[PDB]
């Protein structure tokens, strides 16, 4: 499972990229507007992250209407090998998306909530298919039913459209997502540090730290 | 499934080997502080595990910080070509076990409680994971479960680095672990020995050897 | 799923030869015992056994001892290809199939009444592991489950030691070894035999043997 | 999976095959005693369906004893290249099928009532083992697990012996066979029959032909 | 589980009655026009069942119309106190029943597929609902599920409507009939007498009256 | 289980009322804008519904705010004692709900789709909760768990608050509402006819009346 | 769960019974005639294990005829209150017992082998039932299917009829009956013995005492 | 299901209460440090808060020692009869939690992360025990499961402490309580808010105005 | 759920008994004999246990034989009302219990390893039956299962015999023992000290202590 950190937020990034432990990206407008604000402009902003990104980074269309999706996935294409053009699940989405597939342009099927939108946009073409589980909990259900019902459907269809859930909103999405088997996972920042944490890692480790002075008061292993 | 003895007792992985049961051994700080005493250095404990044992070692750094890790890390492979050098499921820790991972340099990333952590360990290119279930156990919580959903997870995603089922404490955490197919369970020595032993094998030996008795006075079995 | 016999009764073995049903035969000391009286020497016995009998036929060491075991076993061995080498799961057991095994010797691990033996016995190199279902069934334990999960285990790590179960007490037993999908199950003559036999079989033909008789008084089919 | 006709009434076989659904055909004697009256022989009965059927048919032998069952079975293997001869499942028919299966004569093993029997024939190396589900049913146990048994032993030791499921007596034994994933079904006429039909194909196709009147009162269709 | 004779022979249910094992019985149109042939008028028929069968006597009405049938069913239930009159599943049919229920006329609808069907009836008041278990297995459905949702609403809704699976075609209906917890089970004679039949029963007793003989010469116990 | 009409049509109610099948009646303002057309008033449309109907026969109030929809609630009640005022799924509606229900006023809170907002028309002391199944399946969602789930929860509370799915469109909708055990369904008239309807019940009715042309050729049934 | 010993032999019940965990015995003509040999009347074992069982008594009459069972049935009766009439499952078997049961003359019905001939003798009215699990084993159907499906059906209808597993040849047909809740088993002496026993009661005992001899040489406890 | 407001922001509280969905509120040593600033203080914020809230209202103790924790205990309870103490899971807290409960004073267990510590809590005789299932779902453990064990074992032993859920994060932390049954959960304020949401409520209220304005212009309801 | 303690420690007891959690005692001969060392006697610690816990105390007889433990039982019994005499689950054993139980004695019938011996002990009449469940996972076999079924077993009968779970090595069994629904867990005291104790606790204090003191300085509680 890839793991891919959901802002616009250029620390956050680069600091989850530093850990070694971020292997993409994935903004949309709501992100990178909390980001292109007081001077800060949305084209360097996407631009940053694309640099100092080594994978994928999705970045949304804001156009509704096909023409236009498909022009500004063109732009965004044009950015860096590894910018993908989230496109709505819209009517015009499926078109766009159908459209930059043949163009060899790397899609994100975005907004998707069931999963046969999730498959209408697999079969459209889209690289990659986005169900935003968190906002399915905001309404009562259990998004994480979606994303393994999308598994099935993919696994079912031998579909290639990498399924990422996103709208993650705490490490259980993201265990759920691994347990099913989903493709990857884009998650908020503070998700993704939770990620690394446990609290017997911290006893653990104290308690290695604590024993191994018992051995050698200064701390080091000299081998 | 590969068994490991996790102990820093010489005589017991001596007595172990000797058995041909023991496919590895895992020692951590603690262990190896329970050794370094009477004047033992735990450079030497850990030089003749290395020696003892044929299959992998797994020698736990001391260091904290990435750099520390990994200088220690590869003098811990310069020890044996079969070091593995376990490390801590730390944010460092992952940047030290993808480093190490580039050097083929063996890892195990270990104080890992939950199967998210296991993921990330084995995403930063480890080669063993191991989940302290015996710890989870100690804390109300099925450690057994981790290493279910680590399975899953790891087969999901073909990931090859090894389960290594740590912090056992019984022997059904090592029935359950096979059952699952973790790939090792590193066992006390208290463990490793009860794990052939059951009554009805004493009892049906000696059955077996009486009624030979009935032809053969002597026990001998002349072909 | 190969059925052996479970006696070293010559005339059992040499019937359920000639009903061509029985793919090999395990002998264990007791059975031996059984046969080896009024003269019979069990040397013969084991001798004729593997004469009769072109499966597998296993023959249980009696020395308690690593040295004893395998160089019972090699005597064992020596008296056809045929012959299996039957070694209690216990620690010299266990490192007696090890060294057999390097010597390409046809081993049979018995004595087994849980799955992790039968792991130990596998990892060992045995060519058969033999958990007593019956035996556990004695002791208040569903013999079969331990069957199930070696099965699983078998599986989980492409074992390709043999299920061989024994302690066979009745056809269910069987009939779950089969579903379970055990290699090998040894059964007792009385077993065997039950294995062909149901009331609506006899019914059945009785039937259609009365109902022939109005289209042909002498019963015989005439083509 | 296949369909076989359970008869040996000529008039059913010739009406099952002109309908195209009908891929082999299992006697029995009873069946075959059935038409086998008012001067019509059975020698002639069987005849006449192995010219009729294109695909296997089977033909039980009716001698109880080794020797009369396998010369039985060369004659009716005999009459035609799709003879497949029955034999019931007893000590002498196991034995029958593994000489007549060495001989490259298609058995099928009939009067089956459980999936230990089952097995053994298999093991005979038995083209066919046909369990007598009905049967079951009529003494109150329900055949059709016995099927899914015997379909999960096959799947698991990957058995070619065909199951041949028979004593069908209603659609649901037919249908639960496809489930269960049956080699064949074989099927009295009267269930034969059914299987094509539903009260809702038959009140489509009537809707069908009405409604299409309105767009031509003569009902045809030119293009 | 009550068990009612499906059929209008009087010899049937003259003998099942003599069995003790009848606790009623159920006629319809089509059972009715088996035996009124000879002269026998239906009138007879009816009140001779009705005679015969201590319990309920299940009499359909033929007319259609709502009028017809309550006028019917008014005569039926004047005919015995033990008379219980079957209303077919439709709108007329409905409308009856509940008339009918009011009057304190015992009713059974018959002619339910499903169990929505099921659930209109017992709403309009119906002592029985007859679910054709045997024409649903006829279409390709398994007849015995439908019973198995009728008993777990009218279950739902402490409803005191009993289930009266008919058209029960074997054994296997009538068991899962037991084991879903239907109230009734009609049967036709075929399966009543089949019910206490076993071969192991038969096989038993034989043995029993055999071992008997040892002790007892003539058979007898005397005490 | 209840059924009710969802409809705000005269005609289709007086028909299903007349069918005796009917408990009652659901408007919506949709419903009874459809019949409200033509010179008809809405008025006069809740009126004879109201009148005709013997059962619960809900009205929605049309105010979003918590003073409007309690007056209109209360007009509403004053109609008849029949009359269920139907309330919307709000912060409003909620609060109207629970002063309606301390006048004890009947209250049905519409425009559910999570179990969630069940529980919350329960605990405001609504007399139903209305979750719209077929709406959830307009958005890929499968409704019916919806119900499923509320049942459980209401279970679990000991709810009173009656589950009155809505939103049917077919007749598995109400299948699995009665299966799961939901109180009311209600359902447009096209359904409602539909459940009374099996091909199986016309062909067995059409062979009755056959049948009993060859007892009776008047086919009456004189006793 | 009561657990009565299935045996005829005087020295079985009288040391069962001492041991007090005997809650009654079944007899069959079998069992009495393998104790009513060299001299020993039948008559007399009956009274005797009448006598020294406080429990039911189960003694099986011997005429297959309704009259002859009945009549021996009132003779079985009278020897004692505690007297069983066993009655096979037959025809004559259910009217005698219907017959027995309205005399208030306890019955159990045995050579029950499938869950609706257990059903039938409920319905006859029978104080027990006793389904022969071994001897379904010996036919390669888990007897203990029927156990569970009459504890099933037995539960559906509040049926009091006790089941009484009989044939148990096993600890496991013991437990499993416990399991499911049959009220009775009756188990041959060896059977019972075993139930007792447990190599790790042996080992537990054994180690308890060798501890306490550290604190009490002579291995008492004095208080 | 009981629904607290986990949060001492009195306009929260406020706000919910209005709505009317508010049970109780839980505050926590944190949560009231939030509000108590800017001069506002810890003691005037509880006192609002038990003013404004009829239903139970939880605040914790802040000693560590029994002692000062039954002193607290007792202030808080002073406060108001809806006040509840709220102890922590720890040695010290059971021991107060027992004399609280002894001199009935409502208690809450909180930081509770297993079902042990919960039972723990539950047998010191506390009122509620608060299991924190987001710090669960936090360090990669579904929180959710250890309500549902609570769940059970409170069932198994007919624990009377309510499972207050508390560190909801989310409305299917919300649902999984009703669906398992906790008696109570507490959420933070815009969880509350979006419990009551749904896109398909705020459609369906739209489209109903909108259709509603067909009929009546003003868009009003008249009666 | 009971929590005994599985000690003859006083100091354990003593402090477990201070904490509040301790319900109960249970000792063993080898418990006992670890205490009774270097002076102290048996007869003293005993004594000395029984007067610090209030609950019951489990004291084990040590005579292998009726007499001696039925004499043994009552002077265990004479020590004090909360003695209760542990006897093992032998014949005598049985025989003692049921002695014991009728003279109004509590008894806990100890090394009991599946459930059918515990049912054994339950029919005897046992206040307490004790599996030892660690004993089993010694042996490769997951104790907790005899638990469940014992409890299962239990249920069915409404026995009354509280299952006092024994050998508890952690507290996963104590977990298991409780969602069970095990009468009684008696633990060693070092699981004893961690069933309170989870790390989120830890934490979850700390944090409360520090955000608390943002609001008091001095960490109080002014109310």
């Amino acid at each position: 499972m890839k793991i891919f950190l959901d802002t616009a937020n250029i620390d956050e990034i680069r600091t989850g990229v530093n850990w070694g432990i971020v292997d993409g990206v994935t903004t949309n407008p709501t992100l990178i507007s909390k980001e292109a604000v007081n001077g800060k402009k949305y084209g360097d902003i996407i631009r940053e992250i694309l640099k100092i990104v080594d994978g994928p980074v999705s970045v949304e269309v804001v156009s509704t209407k096909y023409e236009g999706m498909v022009e500004e996935a063109r732009k965004i294409h044009g950015l860096g090998d590894n910018a993908v053009v989230a496109i709505p699940m819209t009517e015009d989405g499926l078109r766009a998306i159908k459209t930059l597939s043949s163009e060899h342009i790397n899609t994100n099927c975005t907004l998707v909530f069931n999963p046969i939108q999730a498959l209408l946009a697999a079969k459209a073409g889209v690289t990659y298919v986005s169900p935003f589980v968190g906002r399915l909990d905001d309404i009562g259900e259990d998004g994480m039913q979606i994303i393994d019902m999308i598994r099935t459907i993919f696994n079912n269809y031998i579909i290639k459209t990498q399924i990422l859930v996103a709208s993650i909103r705490n490490p259980i999405h993201v265990l759920r997502s691994a347990v099913i088997g989903a493709d990857v996972v884009t998650v908020p920042f503070n998700v993704l540090k939770s990620l690394m944490k446990h609290p017997k890692t911290d006893e653990g480790l104290a308690k290695f730290l604590e024993d191994w002075k018992k051995v050698s008061p200064d701390g080091k292993l000299i081998l």
